[PDB]
């Protein structure tokens, strides 16, 4: 199927009972955004349809992409990620807001799970379920040369997708695994608030990951 079909069928998905309920249940839960329109549905990837770099997150934030409808947009993750994408020379502007004219240069953003999970922690069953969408979504991006896993779970999802052993591709910030055909898998700490607020993942550290992705992608 093409992108239009992918988005239409993905957004209708109701496979995970806990997530179908939660993505809607959280609407209005945060008073700060109560009254605001909520996507409250599976989140389609965002970016260059001819991307050479793919950033792979874990799952939507209840009041982030589950609210705005665009990956990482609306919460702490996007506040950290989007400005760095711009500094790395991979986007048109530092901020990401639904309905804006933001464009990514050869980069596409998505995640292993596409519906907001409680505690931002999907279950193995939910991860196994959404893998069907990872197959469809990555199938629409044949030009990708570098896959950047944001966190251990995202890395494991990519390893499963490519039939790679967890043992031989351990998770650590800065890990780099070459794949057949000049492709590359890069691992980074997730850009969640926990890692960024504590300093575990610094802005310079993430910019370094993006610069490496650019180099490896021939950008
Ligand atoms: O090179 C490209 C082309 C389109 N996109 C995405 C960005 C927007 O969501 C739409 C196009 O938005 P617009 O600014 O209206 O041309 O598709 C991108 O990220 N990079
Ligand atoms: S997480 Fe994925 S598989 Fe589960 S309901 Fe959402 S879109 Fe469907």
């Amino acid at each position: 199927m093409d992108r239009e079909a992918f988005v239409q069928t993905l957004t209708a998905c109701r496979l995970c009972p806990r997530l179908v309920a939660w993505r809607e249940e959280v609407v209005g839960r945060k008073r700060a955004f109560r009254g605001e329109p909520y996507w409250a549905r599976p989140v389609p990837g965002f970016g260059d349809p001819e991307a050479r770099i793919l950033l792979f997150g874990l799952a939507p934030g209840a009041h982030g992409s589950n609210r705005t409808g665009r990956p990482f947009t609306g919460d702490a993750s996007g506040a950290f990620l989007y400005p760095l994408l711009h500094e790395a020379g991979l986007s048109s502007k530092p901020e990401s807001l639904p309905g804006d004219d933001l464009r990514l240069y050869g980069v596409y953003l998505t995640a292993a799970v596409r519906c907001a999970p409680p505690k931002n922690k999907p279950t193995p069953e939910e991860l196994r379920a959404c893998a069907r969408w990872t197959e469809v979504e990555l199938g629409l991006l044949p030009e990708v040369r570098v896959y950047v896993a944001l966190g251990r779970i995202a890395l494991e999802a990519l390893l499963a997708h490519f039939g790679l052993r967890k043992s031989a591709h351990p998770f650590r910030h800065g890990a780099h695994y070459p794949l057949p055909g000049g492709r590359h898998l890069l691992a980074s700490y997730h850009v969640s608030r926990q890692n960024t607020q504590t300093g575990r993942l610094t802005r310079e550290m993430f910019l370094e990951v993006l610069m490496e992705a650019k180099r490896l992608a021939g950008l």
